[PDB]
C-alpha cells in the first residue's frame, strides 16, 4: 500500500520538505494510506507525522502543521483498488467532447470525476464511485461532497450521462444525508430535458434533504462551434432565460420565508442572456459560488464600488482592458466609474469574441491569445494591457514564464511582445483592479 508519488506541486508543503517525484508516501499518523479516500481523511488534520521512503531508499518521518483544509501538495499513483482515475459517463453535454482538435493534451482529460477531482472538492457525478467508497466517506465524515446532480429523475439521468447506474444519485444523497454529510449540487440545465417540470422536481427533491443539502447552483448549457455528429440542443435565449428565472423565483420566495435564503440559485450567465438585474449581494449569502459562475458580476460590482476611492487622484495612466461578450457591460461600466473619479485614467475596455471556440462560448476566462491579437491589430492600445487571471492556465502566479498560458498555448511573454505592450493580469473579482491602477499611473 505504499503509494509512488508522482507530482509536487510548486509551493506546496511537500515541495518545502522536499519530497520529490519517486518517492513513496507510506504512513500518515501511522496509519496506511490505502487509497484516496483514507488519504482524504487523514489529511483532514492540522498536524501530520508523514512517513516517506525516498527513491535511494532512506527512511524520513517528517512532523507536518498546517491548516485543517491545507493540501500537502502531493499527487501519488492510485491503488489497484481506488476511485477511477477518470469519469464513466457520456455526458450529451461533455465539454471535452465539443473541444476542437489539436489543443494541449492535458485538455481532453476526462478527470473532472477523478481522485484528484475528489480530493480537490470539485463538482463529482458520483457514477464511478462504488457503494462501499459511500460508506467510507459517511464513516470518516468526508464533507462536504458537491454533486453533478443535473436532475433527480433516475431514466433521465441515466440518458444524460449515459450511465446505467446514473439513476442512483437520489439515493446515494439520501445516504450521505442520513450520515450527516453535507453537499452543494449542480445541474447542467438543457431546454427541453431538464429544465421546466422537471427542474422543479429536482428542486423539491434537493430541498427534501435541506440542511445536508445546502444549495442548488443552476448552469446553462454552454456549447462550442464544434458539435458536429453530437447531440443537438435548443440553448437558452431571453425568452426563455426570463421564463426559467421566473419559474425558480416561486421556489426561492418559498425558501426564503421557510429558511431566509434562496437555495437554489441560477448562474450569472443566466441573468446576462435575459437581461436581468443582478441581485443585490445578499441574495449571494458571502459568495461561496465564485469559481462556479454564480455571484461574479454582483461581487465584481461591489469590489469596484468599494476600491474607486482608492483611487489616487494625482495620477495619470492609460490602459486596455481586455474581456468577453458575457462581461464587456459590466467592465464598461466599471471602467466608466473609474474614470468618473479620475478622468486622467484613460481606460478603454476592448470585447473579444470567440471565434476560437464559437461566438456561443462568451465567458472571459475562455478568451485565446490568437484572438486578443487579431481583434486589436486595428486598435491603439493604451500603455498597459490588462487581463483577468481566467483567461491564464491555473497556477500562472509562481509558474515559470513558458508555463503562463492562453488556451491556445501562448504564454503571457509572447502576447506582450504580440501586442508590443506590457501585460498585467488582475484577479477576475476584480479586488485588484484599482489597486493595479494606482501602481502603474505616473504623478
Ligand atoms: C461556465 C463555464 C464554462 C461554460 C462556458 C459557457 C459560455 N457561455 O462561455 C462551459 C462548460 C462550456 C465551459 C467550458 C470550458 N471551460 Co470553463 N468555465 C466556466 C466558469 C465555471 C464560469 C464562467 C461564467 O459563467 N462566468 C460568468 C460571466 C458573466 O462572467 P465572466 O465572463 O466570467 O466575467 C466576469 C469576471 O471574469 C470579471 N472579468 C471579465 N473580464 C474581465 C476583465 C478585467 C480586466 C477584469 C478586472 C475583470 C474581468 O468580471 C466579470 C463579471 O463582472 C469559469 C470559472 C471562472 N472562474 O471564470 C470556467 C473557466 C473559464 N473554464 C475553463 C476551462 C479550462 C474550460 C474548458 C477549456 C475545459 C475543457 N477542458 O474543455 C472548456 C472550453 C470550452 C468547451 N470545451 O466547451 C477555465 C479557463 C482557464 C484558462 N483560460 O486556461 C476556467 C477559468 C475555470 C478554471 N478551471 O480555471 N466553461
Ligand atoms: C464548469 N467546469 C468545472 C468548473 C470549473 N473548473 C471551475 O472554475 O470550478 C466543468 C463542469 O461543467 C459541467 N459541464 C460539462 N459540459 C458542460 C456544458 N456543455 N455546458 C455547461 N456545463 C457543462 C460539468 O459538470 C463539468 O464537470
Ligand atoms: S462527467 Fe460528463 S462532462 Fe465530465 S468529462 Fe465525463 S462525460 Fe464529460
Amino acid at each position: 500500500m505504499k503509494k509512488e508519488i508522482l507530482k509536487v506541486e510548486r509551493g506546496s508543503i511537500a515541495e518545502e520538505l522536499e519530497i520529490e517525484k519517486g518517492d513513496f508516501l507510506l504512513s500518515i499518523n501511522n496509519k496506511e494510506v490505502k487509497d484516496i479516500i483514507d488519504y482524504k481523511f487523514l489529511v483532514c488534520d492540522e498536524y501530520l507525522e508523514v512517513e516517506i521512503e525516498k527513491s535511494n531508499g532512506e527512511l524520513w518521518e517528517l512532523e507536518i502543521e498546517k491548516d485543517y483544509d491545507e493540501d500537502l501538495g502531493i499527487e501519488f499513483k492510485a491503488a489497484i483498488l481506488d476511485v477511477p482515475q477518470r469519469c464513466h459517463n457520456n455526458c450529451l453535454f461533455c465539454f471535452i467532447d465539443q473541444l476542437p482538435k489539436g489543443m494541449r493534451k492535458t485538455l481532453y482529460f476526462k478527470d473532472d470525476d477523478s481522485r484528484l477531482s475528489f480530493l480537490q472538492g470539485n463538482f463529482l457525478t458520483l457514477t464511478n464511485m462504488k457503494d462501499e467508497d459511500i460508506e467510507r466517506i459517511i464513516n470518516y465524515k468526508i464533507s462536504p461532497i458537491n454533486i453533478s446532480v443535473h436532475t433527480t429523475n433516475p431514466e433521465l439521468r441515466v440518458e444524460l450521462l449515459n450511465n446505467r447506474f446514473a439513476g442512483n444519485i437520489y439515493e446515494r444523497m439520501k445516504k450521505l444525508a442520513e450520515g450527516g454529510i453535507k453537499m452543494n449540487c449542480q445541474v447542467v440545465l438543457c431546454p427541453g430535458l431538464n429544465n421546466a417540470e422537471e427542474l422543479k422536481r429536482t428542486i423539491e427533491d434537493l430541498y427534501a434533504l435541506y440542511p445536508q443539502v445546502e444549495n442548488l447552483a443552476v448552469v446553462p448549457i454552454g456549447v462550442t462551434k464544434f458539435r458536429e455528429g453530437l447531440y443537438r440542443f435548443e440553448l437558452f435565449n431571453k425568452e426563455t432565460a426570463n421564463k426559467e428565472l421566473d419559474m425558480v423565483e416561486e421556489y426561492q420566495n418559498k425558501f426564503i420565508k421557510e429558511i431566509g435564503k434562496p437555495f437554489v440559485r441560477l448562474s450569472d450567465e443566466f441573468y446576462v442572456i435575459a437581461e436581468r438585474e443582478i441581485p443585490k449581494e445578499e441574495f449571494y449569502d458571502g459568495f461561496h459560488q465564485l469559481e462556479d459562475g454564480v455571484g461574479v458580476i454582483r461581487i465584481f460590482r461591489n469590489n469596484i464600488k468599494n476600491n474607486v476611492k482608492k483611487l489616487s487622484t494625482k495620477v495619470k495612466g492609460s490602459f486596455s482592458l481586455i474581456t468577453g461578450q458575457s462581461a464587456y457591460k459590466e467592465i464598461l461600466e466599471a471602467s466608466r466609474i473609474i474614470n468618473n473619479y479620475n478622468n486622467d485614467i484613460n481606460i478603454e475596455v476592448i470585447k473579444i469574441d470567440n471565434n476560437f471556440f464559437g461566438k456561443t462560448i462568451t465567458v472571459a476566462g475562455l478568451i485565446t491569445a490568437n484572438d486578443i491579437i487579431e481583434q486589436t491589430q486595428e486598435k491603439n492600445l493604451g500603455k498597459y494591457v490588462i487581463i483577468p487571471d481566467v483567461m491564464l492556465r491555473k497556477g500562472y502566479e509562481l509558474a515559470d514564464i513558458s508555463e503562463q498560458v492562453f488556451l491556445d498555448d501562448v504564454t503571457l511573454k509572447e502576447l506582450s511582445k504580440s501586442l508590443k505592450r506590457e501585460i498585467l493580469v488582475c484577479d477576475y473579482t476584480g479586488e485588484d483592479l484599482i489597486d493595479i491602477i494606482n501602481k502603474h499611473s505616473r504623478e
